[PDB]
C-alpha cells in the first residue's frame, strides 16, 4: 500500500541526514551517578546510572579502548554508535548521548527495567503461539525498517530483546549491525543462531537476520532452539544439515512458516523472495495480527513484567562490582576519532 511506501520512504530521508552528520560528545561521565552493573562482556559492561541534575535512570555502555582493539572491534564498536544515533523506530532502544575519554567509550540508552526475554522465557518454560507471535510481528515490523535502509542486525536472541513498561520489546546491542550494500563476509553472531551461509564463510546478505528469527520463534514456542548441541562445531553440522525436527504441539501453520524461514538455500527463503516482507506478513501463522495496530502499540500485551519504578533492577542479575578507571593519558585517540 502506498501508506507504507512513503512510511518507509520517509523514514530512510531521516536516517540518511543524521547517518551523514553524526552527533558527538552530548555528555561527560560525572553528570552521572552508577548504580548497579548489569551486564559484561569480554571488552565493556552496561551499568544502571542516574543523571545527577535531571534524576533520569539510563543504562550505560562502557567499552574499553584498548580491549576493544585487541578483539578486533573497531569498526565494529564505530557502526554500532552511527547507526544508533540515526535510527528511530518503536520497538528499537533509544540512544540519548554518547562521549568519549581517555580510556572508555560510552553510549547512554534510555533504560528498559522489565529484563531480557530470555530470563521470562526459561522462568516461564515457553511461551504460547499467541505470544510468540505477539513478540515475532515487533521483530519482523523492526527488520521490515532497518532492511529499508540497508541495515543487517546480525545479533538477534532472546538476550537482546528487552521487555518494557507496556510488554512491547526494544531491541538492544547493536554491536554487529552494519549498513550494506549488497554482500559482507564477517563471521559474526551467536552459534545457534548463525545461518548456513555464515557458516560456510560465504558472502551474505540480510537474509541472514530472516534466518535467525525462524530460530527465536521456534525456541519461544518450544522452550530450546532447533538445532542445539554441547560444542559450536556440533552446532554447525546440525545448521547446514538443516535438519529440523517439530515438537507435536506445534500448529501446522507454524511449521510450514519455520520451514520456509529455515530454508538453507538462502535464494530460497521467506524475507529473500521476490515480494520480500510480505511473504511473512501474509503467512497464515500470521492471520490474526494488525500490524498497523501492534505499530501503533495499542494491542494488550500477553504480559506485564513486575517492577517497582524505573530504578528497579530486581529482573537484572548479580554481577562483582569492578571500577570505572580513567587513565591520566589518552589511549588509541587515533583509531576513535570519528566517535
Ligand atoms: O544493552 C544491554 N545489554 C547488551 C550487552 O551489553 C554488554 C556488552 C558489552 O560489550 C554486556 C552483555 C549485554 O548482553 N542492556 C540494556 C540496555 C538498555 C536498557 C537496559 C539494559
Amino acid at each position: 500500500q502506498e501508506s507504507v511506501k512513503e512510511f518507509l520512504a520517509k523514514a530512510k530521508e531521516e536516517f540518511l541526514k543524521k547517518w551523514e552528520s553524526p552527533s558527538q560528545n552530548t555528555a561527560q561521565l560525572d553528570h552521572f551517578d552508577r548504580i548497579k552493573t548489569l551486564g559484561t562482556g569480554s571488552f565493556g559492561r552496561v551499568m544502571l546510572v542516574k543523571h545527577k541534575e535531571t534524576g533520569n535512570h539510563y543504562a550505560m555502555k562502557i567499552l574499553d579502548k584498548q580491549k576493544v582493539v585487541k578483539l578486533k572491534q573497531i569498526e565494529h564498536t564505530l557502526n554500532e554508535k552511527r547507526i544508533l544515533q540515526a535510527v528511530n523506530f518503536p520497538f528499537l532502544v533509544k540512544l540519548e548521548f554518547s562521549f568519549k575519554d581517555n580510556s572508555n567509550l560510552y553510549m547512554v540508552m534510555e533504560y528498559v527495567p522489565g529484563g531480557e526475554m530470555f530470563s521470562h522465557l526459561r522462568r516461564i518454560g515457553r511461551f504460547s503461539e499467541p505470544h510468540a507471535r505477539f513478540y515475532a510481528a515487533q521483530i519482523v515490523l523492526t527488520f521490515e525498517y532497518l532492511h529499508s535502509l540497508d541495515l543487517i542486525y546480525r545479533d538477534l536472541k532472546p538476550e537482546n530483546l528487552l521487555i518494557d513498561q507496556q510488554g512491547y520489546i526494544q531491541v538492544t546491542d547493536f554491536g554487529f549491525a552494519k549498513r550494506v550494500k549488497g554482500r559482507t563476509w564477517t563471521l559474526c553472531g551467536t552459534p545457534e543462531y548463525l545461518a548456513p551461509e555464515i557458516i560456510l564463510s560465504k558472502g551474505y546478505n540480510k537474509a541472514v537476520d530472516w534466518w535467525a528469527l525462524g530460530v527465536l520463534i521456534y525456541e519461544m514456542a518450544a522452550g530450546y532452539p532447533p538445532f542445539f548441541a554441547d560444542q559450536p562445531i556440533q552446532i554447525y553440522e546440525k545448521i547446514v544439515s538443516g535438519k529440523v525436527r517439530f515438537p507435536s504441539h506445534f500448529s501446522s501453520d507454524l511449521k510450514d512458516l519455520l520451514r520456509n524461514l529455515l530454508q538453507v538455500d538462502l535464494t530460497k527463503r521467506f524475507g529473500n523472495l521476490k515480494n520480500g516482507v510480505n511473504d511473512i506478513k501474509n503467512h497464515k501463522w500470521f492471520a490474526t495480527t494488525d500490524w498497523i495496530a501492534i505499530y501503533q502499540r495499542k494491542v494488550e500485551a500477553p504480559f506485564i513484567p513486575k517492577f517497582k519504578g524505573p530504578g528497579d533492577t530486581s529482573n537484572f542479575d548479580d554481577y562483582e562490582e569492578e571500577e570505572i578507571r580513567v587513565s591520566i593519558n589518552e589511549k588509541c585517540g587515533k583509531e576513535f576519532t570519528e566517535f
